[PDB]
């Protein structure tokens, strides 16, 4: 109902300007605080300032007292002025005030005032799914939302800083592709009016990033959304921000180091500690070195028998039954369903079934396995790293097998047959990075989900 | 045909490794050059280096001589080794060589060698539309492609640096939206499997970025692709990288300054001069201050009569006929078709027909016009800046009018009725920025178009 009284204060203000083109705000409230950090309380200083702020509290009394909250969360007596103030000023109203900075019997500004923005809705004094459907109000009313938003920003900025330092170059590769490669996922398809064909929202930059390496790039990344037309869950969302990285004259052993160094550098710059406090009352250490295990061996120890590339699916099936399609898939599933869930400490698992790893080079010594890793941090599948498959004929086969389960990405296969140097790729989910770092749920990490 | 001989050298090399997982490359060729800048030519130095390089030239003679070109473009005698070399090594083959750095009777490496990547295609010794459909080969064979790629990268990095310095925060807003607002364009629609509904690939971050400002952001940007399901031309492509920017307690007069300062800072950091050399043999100065003109006045002087907001469409129609839908549209079209095309120097045109500017605040004094500008640089529509419309009731109307020409973006209108501070937005096309800066065509600016 208060929706209508506010709209009526708008209408009756309209030769007063409730949405004025400008106001001469001289300082943010942070700026005013950082200025006057220990003012002898109940004393006046002649520093004049134009400040603005959301009136999130009032206390009307010859003298009104409000709380102007700046958008970051920082907080900071005309007879006709006072009347206007009382009659015109609600809560969730953005308000400019020019005057002398004092401190009360709390830092306050005491000469002029004007409405910067008249709110036609009061602030709710919030369900998880009304915080996310209205992040703008979440951000106004919940200091955690304001912190979470600025963390992702600081994390993402730490990432670019960490890669750039290492002489990586961020590139922009197509989001609309004639076919979407670089991952096992169902695409989002959109009809082009221009070309009168369907196009595919990238699932991954990998194949394009690989064309760059052929193209002569030493070190490339892309930090940007990918689109996986599948079901959202606690670790999955169909649109998500991803990092991918490609370094020439390195292997998965090289990219494992960098991936660690990167994450530890992000914890530092964004969070200021590797002793990650969680909402579980606990602290998750990610400092120091991280344990590498091979999938097969680790799976074997867990099952109490030797599982190799050579282990039949008939065998694996049986073991999977005893616990409650293909070899590679069964290995990964068993490994996840056994060792995976057990892992607490940050852990690289490497040497992957050649089946479930089409783009990854076969292992240098070990037959049957590919030089891929996965990084598990705080029990979340965080980040993968490959020694990259630069053999077009093999690559052609891997895809052939894929298709059989039949048009291939011929341009990509063309690119490879020009010659790709030996290079190691990584992928890493930013939402998972934040989840893994914070204990925040995926829906809290992104600004505007649905 | 050489496609088959190469595939046969692959097959016959396979216990030689033509795609080896690693090679111990110690330096890039740049690194080796930067190391030995003025070596007394035809003299040997005992600095040993593992280098790799694309053999883009051969000259087989007891002694072969190649050109190893590093991916950036930089350039740098076993009897059985020599035989292998001759028989095994083609052109466009990536090759590692360990040995002593010397200079010939040209800087050369003279101990071991190995194939890093066997190319199953030779390099073409290129049509604009086979350079773009094969950028990986363009990048190998055309030093300009290598420069253009690294410029966009440096431009984009200059942009983030320039904004970040000014205390802007890059945010990630949805690419898939339930409806796509922030611009006049037909969206790309994709069916979600998750939600079983169509979603819309953002045309612009504007409405989401505006929710951020409501949310309490002081200064935000987003630098990232937008999707405009319309026809590609010399200045238009349906997928393009865009900058958008929003500053609280500023007007279009404020955002005009920043837009200039930003572009001039990008010229500097990326190009190293404001005297932009063009392929037209000419130099385009963008240094110093830039001319602001009002659309109406400038249009008037060009037509030789007074055109105001009040000028009828019947009148404007007539004038448009005399030269060869709505007022706002006719004004903009006439202005473009007259003053626009005439402009050489970098020029802001401001004070826009309220019709064609729904999201832009009405002018503070001048009735009928909105506080929008457009920046024309070297005759290209580069960048727009608004004093932003924070009046939800007005905003509701602007959209109502739009629709009538009927579901509105109610969540956005909700956001505004919580209160948005006075803020000024900008948009800027990155491809146009590069075109405007270089004289390069849009298809040359993006890595992977189609
Ligand atoms: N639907 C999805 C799918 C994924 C993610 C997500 F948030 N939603 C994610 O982080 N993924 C991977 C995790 C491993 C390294 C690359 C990113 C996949
Ligand atoms: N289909 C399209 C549409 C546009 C652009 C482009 F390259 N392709 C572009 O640069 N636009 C504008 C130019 C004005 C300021 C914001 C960017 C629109
Ligand atoms: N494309 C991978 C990430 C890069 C892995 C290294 N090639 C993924 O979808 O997870
Ligand atoms: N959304 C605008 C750019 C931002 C203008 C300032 N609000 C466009 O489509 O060009």
């Amino acid at each position: 109902e208060q929706f209508r009284i506010r709209r009526d204060k708008r209408a009756r203000l309209l030769g007063r300007d409730p949405y004025p083109v400008a106001v001469p705000r001289t300082h943010t409230l942070a700026e005013v605080r950082a200025a006057h950090p220990d003012l002898p309380i109940d004393t006046a200083t002649e520093d004049i300032v134009g400040v603005a702020g959301r009136v999130i509290f009032a206390r009307n009394s010859k003298l009104c007292f409000a709380t102007l909250q700046d958008g970051d969360g920082t907080q900071l007596s005309g007879q006709a002025a006072l009347d206007a103030w009382k009659a015109d000023v609600d809560l969730g109203d953005i308000v400019y005030v020019h005057g002398a900075v004092i401190s009360s019997r709390e830092l306050s500004v005491l000469d002029c005032w004007r409405i910067a923005a008249k709110s036609l809705r009061p602030l709710p004094v919030m369900s998880e799914e009304s915080r996310v459907r209205q992040r703008y109000v979440d951000l106004i009313v919940r200091p955690e939302a304001r912190a979470v938003a600025r963390l992702r920003i600081a994390v993402v900025r730490a990432i670019r800083t960490a890669l750039q330092r290492r002489g990586f170059l961020e590139v922009e590769t197509p989001v609309l592709q004639t076919l979407a490669g670089g991952a096992a996922a169902r695409p989002f398809a959109t009809h082009s009016n221009a070309l009168d064909i369907d196009l595919y929202l990238r699932i991954a930059p990998e194949l394009f990033l690989k064309r760059c390496i052929v193209g002569g790039f030493d070190k490339v990344f892309e930090l940007n959304r990918v689109f996986r037309n599948e079901g959202a869950d606690s670790t999955h969302s169909p649109e998500f921000s991803m990092l991918e990285t490609y370094q020439t004259y390195g292997t998965y052993d090289d990219s494992a180091v960098v991936t660690r160094e990167l994450i530890q550098e992000v914890a530092d710059e964004a969070i200021g500690t590797r002793q990650l406090p969680l909402p579980d009352g606990s602290v998750y250490d990610i400092d120091g070195e991280w344990a590498t295990i091979q999938m097969y061996p680790s799976l074997s120890v867990a099952l109490g028998e030797e599982i190799t590339p050579q282990t039949t699916v008939d065998r694996l099936r049986g073991i999977a039954d005893s616990l409650g399609f293909g070899h590679g898939k069964l290995i990964e599933e068993l490994w996840e369903r056994t060792v995976g869930k057990s892992l607490s400490a940050p852990t690289f698992v490497k040497d992957f079934p050649v089946q479930t790893t089409p783009l990854t080079r076969q292992h240098r010594s070990i037959p049957g396995v590919t030089e891929k890793w996965d990084l598990y941090l705080r029990g979340i599948e965080l980040a993968t790293g490959y020694s990259e498959l630069s053999d077009p004929v093999v690559q052609r086969e891997r895809f052939a097998d894929q298709a059989r389960a039949a048009v291939l990405d011929e341009d990509f296969l063309a690119a490879l047959e020009y010659g790709m140097p030996p290079c190691t790729g990584t992928g890493m989910g930013i939402d998972r990075l934040l989840m893994s770092l914070t204990g925040l749920s995926i829906r809290e990490t992104v600004l505007f989900p649905i």
